[PDB]
């Protein structure tokens, strides 16, 4: 039984953003201790590239290795749905594991966005559930956050993008806070980055 | 040069219901076109057993087996955390892999479940979306279904549950309608099934 190799998308706020820096990732795990040297090959369109950085070999902790390859991308490049394949080599290996991602080609559809307050049952305990719901959007690349009076609320968990049966995509985001500051009616607001916004940005705010 | 071993639990939705077969699955991957025999042993709690089915190696992209064997489990047993153990023997290995798998143990937390009307803007568009949300919950395994007047709806789909920050789980099922239909005050119903919950079973239904 030999290593395993998993390749990750950029960011999806990255992506969108001009001064965040967009990386693939190349990630490698199960390394022999006997022998820990990896060659990483970069793959933009066929089009080998050598710009990739390499990540210390961190103890995954058991004799094993894990191995991670960071290629940042082009923007433009990733959104036209440029295919990016790395290919990982090394001597305990067969023929070297080879993986390709790419921005998932289609439509792109912008996403409506509805917020959703707290059950009326919520209300019972201290803390209540604040709902955004954000749906209809394609591709699934994707980002929701949540702020309060212009500052972030981190105490939120989002859930990961669903298909639905139209073929596009949907999730939720919950924010979780104490009853009172709902029963101010405090503002708050869901926010969200996605390519089929205009200025890659929309918010929607709360009660 | 080696193979690999993956095993997997029930579905959830199958544990839940008397009527479905809750199985756990060991699977087995890069195997010797040279040596492509493989012998699979079960054990329910140390004890050995010997009701397992197995399935036609089907060959893969890169000519290498995919071999998998499947065990039904007793719901009963799954969900008093009986410990589950698949030991895979073959020539192209030393000693046989094992590996347990058991359903993840910790405070079962009995869900509380939050039905959720739609936005007034979705009011606009022709049809509309009523929001369940389960939270609270552990372990993740649970089923959310919707029905209405006692008859199920089934143009809905439920997220993956997710690790709250308490350490427990939650998710959202979201049904989508003709406006109409709710603009009667037709009553819909969010039903969850899900062990910590009391006979299993707990609905709540949906508006004016």
């Amino acid at each position: 039984g030999g290593p395993s190799v998993f390749l990750f998308p950029p960011k999806p706020k990255d992506t969108l953003m001009i001064s965040r820096t967009p990386e693939v990732t190349c990630v490698v795990v199960d390394v022999s201790h006997e022998d820990p040297e990896v060659k990483f090959n970069w793959y933009v369109d066929g089009v080998e590239v050598h710009n990739a950085k390499t990540k210390p070999r961190e103890e995954q902790y058991n004799s094993t290795y894990r191995v991670v390859s960071v290629l940042t991308v082009l923007h433009q490049d990733w959104l036209n749905g440029k295919e990016y394949k790395c290919k990982v080599s090394n001597k305990a290996l067969p023929a070297p594991i080879e993986k390709t991602i790419s921005k998932a080609k289609g439509q792109p559809r912008e996403p409506q966005v509805y917020t959703l307050p707290p059950s009326r049952d919520e209300l019972t305990k201290n803390q209540v559930s604040l709902t955004c719901l954000v749906k209809g959007f394609y591709p699934s690349d994707i980002a929701v956050e949540w702020e309060s009076n212009g500052q972030p609320e981190n105490n939120y968990k989002t859930t990961p993008p669903v298909l639905d049966s139209d073929g596009s995509f949907f999730l939720y985001s919950k924010l979780t806070v104490d009853k009172s500051r709902w029963q101010q009616g405090n503002v708050f607001s869901c926010s969200v980055m996605h390519e089929a916004l205009h200025n890659h940005y929309t918010q929607k705010s709360l009660s």
